[PDB]
């Protein structure tokens, strides 16, 4: 499902993504922006590494979800990356919660470097109503 921009908004509101780990939910509309454009069935390859990103927040398989093909994988947040591929996003919510409880918070996401990071992001969440 490709979400609509405040659609989005207001339903990661709900999930209790608003300043998580101090991660202001213009932040986190940000990222999911720049790394699926806000589609839930987004995938994306690492030929380098042989690891995949997955859903709306391109969460990878060799930390955080099992998809059995990723060599040296581990499971952190211990979800299958079928999960992460759903309309519905509670899971990949889940997931990109664990992900920012470790010490590189959102800094985890490269893409939220490049394009969000000492950036104006009110853009994101203007006339949402959140």
């Amino acid at each position: 499902k490709v979400f609509e921009r405040c659609e989005l908004a207001r339903t990661l509101k709900r999930l209790g993504m608003d300043g998580y780990r101090g991660i202001s939910l213009a932040n986190w509309m940000c990222l999911a922006k720049w790394e699926s454009g806000y589609n839930t069935r987004a995938t994306n390859y690492n030929a380098g590494d042989r690891s995949t990103d997955y859903g709306i927040f391109q969460i990878n398989s060799r930390y955080w979800c099992n998809d059995g093909k990723t060599p040296g994988a581990v499971n952190a947040a211990h979800l299958s990356c079928s999960a992460l591929l759903q309309d519905n996003i509670a899971d990949a919510v889940a997931a990109a919660k664990r992900v920012v409880r470790d010490p590189q918070g959102v800094r985890a996401w490269v893409a939220w470097r490049n394009r969000c990071q000492n950036r104006d992001v009110r853009q994101y969440v203007q006339g949402c109503g959140v």
